[PDB]
């Protein structure tokens, strides 16, 4: 039986400025590093960060949906959201179809986002806004 | 400030065979679906599938190495792997890391990994034996 996330791992091509982003700009926990890969925490995610020739730098047009959202409260969300704004952090997404969310690009276009709410949040929101064909079980 | 992952959010190519593996074959719990996308489950984790038609199908040399990793106990984990065996799933890697992995692929070419373990055991088997270049923090 599965039981949650156990770690996510992002493939970055240059170690030092991802290390920095995801340690120094975002405010992850930073526990090791060596000369192919860094491990972080953020709450409960372990987060590794692993050194890949193949990983190139993508523009958001060229990749999918795929995304990572952070959970942040309702006080710290806009200051943040600011903060990586006036920081010079490039974007990919602005119309809010999820919710109070702020989507934003890692140093090789990881697509991430900050999210306030829960997932039973988001259903209750949901029951009153649903998506096209939505069903709930 | 971030506390943890919110959600994680993958593009699909279709969404009926991915609602398929990952509540039927893998497990999680089906919350709501709605004609571009689903809601699930796993623990604490919130997934997202999220259709897009600018999802490809990719073979796992054509990606690089960023990958989710799902947690399951050693008890359990053999069983699963012959689980997902059974029904197909191609492997992408095979384990040379501390820790049970299971290196699997989903419909898309995304890259998963059943893992036992936490940060903190990984952890303490790199004090004993650190990578090349690593610094613990
Ligand atoms: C460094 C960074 C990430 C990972 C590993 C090593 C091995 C297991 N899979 C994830
Ligand atoms: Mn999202
Ligand atoms: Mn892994």
């Amino acid at each position: 039986m599965l039981s949650g996330l156990n770690h996510l791992t992002l493939a970055v091509s240059q170690l030092a400025p991802s290390v920095a982003f995801y340690q120094q700009l975002l405010g992850m926990t930073l526990h090791a590093r060596w000369d192919s890969g860094a491990y972080l925490s953020c709450g409960d995610l372990w987060l590794c960060l692993s050194l890949d020739p193949q990983r190139r730098v993508t523009p958001p047009e060229e990749s999918d949906y795929t995304h990572y959202a952070f959970s942040i409260s309702e006080a710290d969300f806009a200051s943040f959201a600011a903060r990586l704004e006036a920081a010079g952090v490039a974007v990919w997404k602005l119309n809010r179809s999820e919710g109070a969310s702020h989507y934003f690009l890692d140093p090789d276009g990881h697509k991430l986002e900050l999210h306030v709410g829960s997932l039973a949040q988001r259903l209750a929101a949901c029951r009153e806004q649903p998506y096209k064909g939505m069903v709930f079980f």
